[PDB]
């Protein structure tokens, strides 16, 4: 894709922070940039439209490589067409302005790169606001394995770059990607039956992912994925997997993860609103990457999480399913969590924390957005699911939402002014972020 010129571009700043030890932190001058998929796509020439609603021009188009010849990616209005703002060290996302639902953010070290975290014996922490989402919406926060300059130098046909969000991956290896690898996805694009805005491709692009956070005011999930190749690496069809294909275990990246949602593993009261953690107020979430031997160059061993609330320090719940212990995800949790569940163990298939923690160790970039779900309305993350199942079989339950909640037409019409904020992250060795 080339770089618009319709609409400026320019990046919201956002700080963060660099700790090195508790209580000493020093701040970064951050930015973020907006997801390619949100943007206008224009004719280079005439500003016209490249695609529209759902399907592509025939003429600026007529194949993948011509259409990334003859458009480029618009800059974007943050806040009056996608409702994104910031603050300091806050970034808030608006669910529903005009016509647009949500965002993808990433965070920039400079206009044309991609802030890279080495998360391998390190910390990350951030506040976050979910007191507007309710059933069905998702603010997630977490790390894939996108090249830092978002495909530019691999891709010559990318000059848009990560200055316009270019180079998205992630372990569903997505294949509603309008530009991936330098390329179009018309030849093959099909466009939803469900979302006028949508469709699905013959590329996806698939990369491992941490996904530190995705959550609503009901519920939370943390949940490593890991892929065979840990970067970002195009794949073609249904053999790409994910949930835009036929069969979502056909590809070559855990789709489902080791997920630890507190609800789902038994506890029911720790997460919600006015429970231990009171989602109708911010919280502070961290977030451990620990290695076998407790060095940077070690493998990823445990991930471990803390919730601090009113400046008290809350650990993670155990699990209180039978056969899986601990609060914490390694790979005798994640074992046995799938056997307890009846769930087919492709977390171990593609490489388990190996995997993950090799990916971690090329690199990963910050991703923030606020969505709802085409696919399965986010019931996987805050109700039963599938809905089928005996509520009360383990691993059914996942939040208090009914199972006909989520649906995208009603969660746009109902809370158009839901929103998520994060803030104040900060990044550093394990017990630097915190009060230990
Ligand atoms: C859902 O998960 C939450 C969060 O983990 C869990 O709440 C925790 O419950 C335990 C048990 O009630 C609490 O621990 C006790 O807390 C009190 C007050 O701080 C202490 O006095 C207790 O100390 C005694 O027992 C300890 C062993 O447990 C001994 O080591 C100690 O020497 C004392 O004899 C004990 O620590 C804990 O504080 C809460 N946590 C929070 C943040 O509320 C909850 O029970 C889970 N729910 C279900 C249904 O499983
Ligand atoms: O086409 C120009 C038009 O864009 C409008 O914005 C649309 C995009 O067209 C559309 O591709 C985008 O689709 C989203 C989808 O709605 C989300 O459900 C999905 O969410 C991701 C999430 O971002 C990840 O964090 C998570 O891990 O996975 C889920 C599921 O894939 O993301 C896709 C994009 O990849 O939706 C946009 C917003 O409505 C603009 O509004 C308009 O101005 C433009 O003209
Ligand atoms: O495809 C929806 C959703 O799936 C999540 O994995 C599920 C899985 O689909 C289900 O079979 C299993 O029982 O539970 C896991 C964890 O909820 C995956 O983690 C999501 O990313 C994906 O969005
Ligand atoms: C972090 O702090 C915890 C709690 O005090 C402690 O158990 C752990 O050893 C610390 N980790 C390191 C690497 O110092």
């Amino acid at each position: 894709q080339q770089a618009g010129t319709a609409t400026a571009e320019n990046h919201p700043p956002l700080t963060w922070q660099e700790c090195t030890a508790p209580g000493s932190c020093t701040t970064q001058n951050g930015a973020v940039v907006l997801d390619a998929n949100w943007r206008w796509v224009h004719d280079v020439n005439g500003y016209t439209n490249c695609y529209t609603g759902n399907t592509w021009d025939p003429t600026y188009c007529p194949d993948d490589e011509t259409c990334a010849q003859n458009c480029a990616l618009d800059g974007a209005d943050y806040e009056g067409t996608y409702g994104v703002t910031s603050s300091g060290s806050s970034l808030k996302l608006n669910f529903v302005t005009g016509s647009n639902v949500g965002s993808r953010l990433y965070l920039l070290q400079d206009d044309s790169t991609y802030q890279i975290f080495k998360l391998l014996n390190r910390e990350f922490s951030f506040d976050v606001d979910v007191s507007n989402l309710p059933c069905g919406l998702n603010g997630a926060l977490y790390f894939v394995a996108m090249d830092a300059d978002g495909g530019v130098s691999k891709y010559p046909n990318n000059k848009a770059g990560a200055k316009y969000g270019t180079g998205y991956c992630d372990s569903q290896c997505p294949r509603d990607l309008k530009f991936i690898d330098g390329e179009a996805n018309v030849e093959g694009w099909q466009p939803s039956s469900n979302n006028a805005n949508t469709g699905i491709g013959d590329h996806g692009s698939c990369c491992a992912e941490m996904d530190v956070w995705e959550a609503n005011s009901i519920s939370n999930a943390v949940t490593p994925h890991p892929c065979d190749t840990p970067g970002q690496t195009m794949c073609s069809g249904d053999d790409c997997g994910g949930t835009y294909s036929n069969d979502r275990y056909a590809g070559t990246c855990d789709p489902d993860g080791c997920d630890f949602n507190p609800y789902r593993m038994g506890n029911t009261s720790f997460y919600g609103p006015g429970k231990i953690i009171d989602t109708t107020k911010p919280f502070t979430v961290v977030t451990q990457f620990l290695t076998d031997d407790g060095t940077d160059t070690g493998t990823l061993s445990e991930i471990k999480r803390f919730y601090i609330q009113n400046s008290n320090v809350i650990p993670q719940p155990n699990s209180d399913i039978s056969g899986v212990t601990g609060n914490s995800i390694t790979t005798e949790f994640c074992t046995a969590q799938k056997q307890a569940f009846g769930d087919t163990d492709d977390f171990s298939q593609h490489g388990g924390l190996a995997k993950m923690g090799a990916a971690m160790q090329q690199g990963m970039v910050l991703v923030m957005s606020l969505w709802d779900d085409y696919a399965a309305q986010m019931l996987w993350l805050d109700s039963d699911y599938p809905t089928d199942a005996d509520p009360t079989t383990p691993g059914i339950a996942r939040g208090t939402c009914p199972t006909d909640s989520g649906v995208p037409s009603d969660v746009e019409s109902q809370s158009p002014n839901s929103y998520v904020t994060y803030s104040n992250i900060k990044f550093g060795p394990i017990n630097s972020t915190f009060t230990a």
